[PDB]
C-alpha cells in the first residue's frame, strides 16, 4: 500500500498498468517452486517472525525457577532496483504499442532465480533447509528410459509404505526429458506409471523428484507479496524497486523422493 | 487452558479454589514492576517473538539483489515446581480453615523476584535492556532530606525540556526512605514538589529513579499469564508448577531519571 | 494551508502524524511567555501590520492642506529548516514505535527561545518593546526568603492604588526558587500573600517579575500559528521547515512589577 510511494513518480495509471502486466506474466512463468508448495496467505509489511513451536533451555539443572527462550524463524526480505526511460515511457501516450522494458524484465528473472534457489538449496544465515538437503529420501537407478518408470514404481512403494496418499508430480530436469523423450514415448506410460499425475520441467535442478500433492507439507510463509515501489528520479529516468518478504519450511520430509540419475 | 492439565489432579473444586486465591495475594503485593508499566493484553501460548521494526542487510555491495533479516524480540518462558501434601490439602473437606501452603508461598516469592530482576537489571541472553542500565539519564546529589526535593525538582525541569508530561512517580528504596523519615517530615512535601503523584517504596534496587507514567513509555509483553498446572503424584503428595512467557522492552528513554545518593 | 507543500513530501500520513505529535508536544512546554499572555486569533497568511492609531504630521505650519502617516507595527516572519532520514522514516511502516526524530526537536527549541526572547527583551528594528524594558516599575528587596513575601505585599499595594485587580502571577527563575525552597517552606505562603494565584519557573528571565491575569494588557498578534512544510529533497533526506508570523505588544504597563533581587 502506502509504503510503497506510487503515488509520487511522474507516471501516469496506464504506465503504471503497463509495467505491472509486463512484470505478472513474466513471474506467473519463472517461479517454478510455486507449482507445487501450499502458500500461507500475507500476513503484513509488520510479519517477522513465524514460530517453531519449541523452547531451548538456557539454565543449568540446579535452579528453582527454571526459564528458556522460544524458537522462530525470522523472515527473510529483499529488494531490487531498476531504472526506466521517461521519454521511452511517454512514448506510450502517443500510442506505440511495443514499449521497451528490458531492464524491468531482467531484474524480474534475477528475483525469481533467488526466490526458487532460497526454496530448492536453502539458505544457511536464515535456518531454512531446501529440498534437496535431505539425502535420507534418495534413491537411485539408471539412465536408462526403462530405469525412469522403475523408480516411479518404487516410490510409489515406499510412499504407500510411509502411509502419504494423494497425486504425485515429478519434477524433471529439462535436458535430462528431452533425452529420455529422443528415445522412446515415455510420456502418456509415466502418467500411467503415477497414476495421472503432472510432469514439470525445470533448469533449477540437475536430476529429478518426486513429491506428494496431499496438501501440508512444503510451506511458503509470506509476509508481502511480490511489489513494485519508487525510489527517486535521476534527470531523465525513474528509479523503482521489487520488494518481497517471506520464509520457507519442509513439514513432513516424507512426502518427498530423490531419483539420482 | 487445556495445555495445563488441571482435570487430572486429584483435588476437588474448593482445593483449587484456596491455592489460586493464595497465589493471586501474594502477587498481587509482591510483583513490583507492574505497579508503573503498560501492559500488552495476553496473545496467546504460541506467541514466540515481538517485532522490532528494523531489518539487517547480510548481502555485500555489488550484488543485483540484496536481502536481509527482519529483527525481533524473543520471548523467555519460565517454569518452576512445588510439592502439595494430600492429606493436609484433605483437612479443608473436614473444615479446617487454615490449611499449611507454606511451599506454595516460597516458590511465588521466587517467581516474582525472577520476573523483576529482568525488568530492572535485563537478560543478557535474550537481549532486554534493563532500567537501570540508561546510565545517560542519571544525575546526582547527596543524602540530605533537603537535596532529595532539589532533585526532584530538577528532574521535573528536565522532563519539561525533553516535553514529557503527565504524572510523577518516585520508587525510592524502603531502608533510604526510612533513613529520611528519620530526619524530617519528608511527605506531603514530596508530593507537593512532584504535583501529586505517588511514592512506592521497594527493596529491589539500592537507589532512587523518577518516572513519568503518562503511558507508552515502557511495555511488558505478555503471551500467557501467571497460571498453576499439573504435572505428576508421588505417593503422598501432588507435583504442580507455575508457568509464565512474556518480555519488556523501553520504548522513550526520556520518560525516565535515576538519582544516585 | 496550500503555501506548505505538504502534499509533494514523499511520507504517507502516519509519517506526518508522528512528525506533528512531536513538535506539538515539546511546543506546549517550551513556550513559557503564551502561560499568561493574551492570544489574538490568527489573521491569515497575507496580514502584513498592526494599526497603532496614530498620525505623524508631515507638512509645515503654513500649508493649507495638511497631512500626514498613518502608524502600525509590521509582523515578523520567521523561517527554520532541518532535514530528515528517509531510511529511518521508513521503519515506522515496518512498526518501529520509537523513531530517530533529534534534527526536529533541536531546531524546536531554537524557534521557542526566539519566540519569548522577543516576547521578554523585545527587537529594536520591529519596535517592539518587551516587558523588561520597563524600568520605571521596579521595586527593590533582598535576598532572605522574608524579603519575597514583603515585596509580593508591596506589590499588591501598587496594583490596588492603580486599580487593577484580577488574579496575580508570579514568574520567578529557576534556580532562585530553588534556592528559596531550600531555606524554608516558601510554597502555600507565597500563594497566600498572593491571594491564590500561580507560580511559573522559567529559564529565560534571572529575577522575578508579577503580573496581573484579568486579561487585555498584554497582546501577542498571530498572522499565521506554527506550522510544518515542505521544501526539497537531497539524495536520502527530506528538508523541511518551521514557519510563524506574529508581532507583539504591552498595551498596560500598570499590570506589570518588576522584583530586583
Ligand atoms: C518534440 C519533442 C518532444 C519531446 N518529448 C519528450 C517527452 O515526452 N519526454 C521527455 O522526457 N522528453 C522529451 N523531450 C526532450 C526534452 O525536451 C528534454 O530533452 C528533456 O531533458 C528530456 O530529454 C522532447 C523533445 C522534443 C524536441
Ligand atoms: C482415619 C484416617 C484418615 C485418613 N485420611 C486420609 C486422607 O484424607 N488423605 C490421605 O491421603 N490419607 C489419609 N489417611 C492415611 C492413608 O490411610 C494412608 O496412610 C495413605 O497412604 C496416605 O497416608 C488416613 C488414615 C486414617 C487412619
Ligand atoms: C533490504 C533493504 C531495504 C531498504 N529499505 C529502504 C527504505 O525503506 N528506504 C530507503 O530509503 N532505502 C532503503 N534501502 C536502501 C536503498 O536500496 C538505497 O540505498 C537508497 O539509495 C537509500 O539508501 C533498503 C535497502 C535494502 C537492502
Amino acid at each position: 500500500m502506502e509504503f510503497l510511494k506510487r503515488s509520487f513518480a511522474p507516471l501516469t495509471e496506464k504506465q503504471w498498468q503497463e509495467i505491472d502486466n509486463r512484470a505478472r506474466e513474466i513471474f506467473k512463468t519463472q517461479l517454478y517452486g510455486r507449482k507445487f508448495v501450499d502458500v500461507e496467505g500475507p500476513y503484513g509489511w509488520e510479519y517477522a517472525a513465524h514460530p517453531l513451536g519449541e523452547v531451548e533451555v538456557l539454565s543449568d539443572e540446579n535452579e528453582v525457577v527454571k526459564w528458556g527462550l522460544r524458537k522462530s524463524l525470522p523472515l527473510i526480505e529483499l529488494r531490487a532496483t531498476f531504472t526506466l526511460d521517461l521519454w521511452e515511457l511517454d512514448n506510450l501516450e502517443r500510442g506505440k504499442p511495443n514499449v521497451d522494458l528490458s531492464s524491468l524484465e531482467e531484474t524480474v528473472r534475477k528475483v525469481a532465480e533467488f526466490e526458487d534457489e532460497v526454496i530448492f538449496r536453502g539458505c544457511e544465515k536464515s535456518g531454512v533447509k531446501g529440498l534437496l538437503s535431505f539425502e535420507e529420501r534418495k534413491i537411485e537407478c539408471g539412465s536408462t528410459p526403462k530405469d525412469l518408470l522403475e523408480a516411479i514404481v518404487r516410490a510409489l512403494s515406499i510412499f504407500s509404505k510411509d502411509g502419504i496418499e494423494g497425486p504425485y508430480t515429478l519434477v524433471i530436469n529439462t535436458d535430462r526429458w528431452i533425452n529420455f523423450l529422443k528415445e522412446d514415448d515415455l510420456e502418456k506410460r509415466v502418467e500411467e506409471c503415477l497414476r495421472g499425475g503432472k510432469i514439470i520441467t525445470t533448469p533449477r535442478i540437475e536430476d529429478a523428484l518426486v513429491v506428494s500433492e496431499r496438501g501440508g507439507d512444503f510451506k511458503l510463509i509470506l509476509g508481502q507479496d511480490l511489489s513494485i515501489g519508487y525510489e527517486d528520479r535521476e534527470k531523465d529516468a525513474v528509479r523503482l524497486f521489487i520488494t518481497e518478504t517471506f520464509t520457507f519450511q519442509v513439514v513432513n520430509p516424507e512426502a518427498l523422493i530423490l531419483l539420482k540419475f
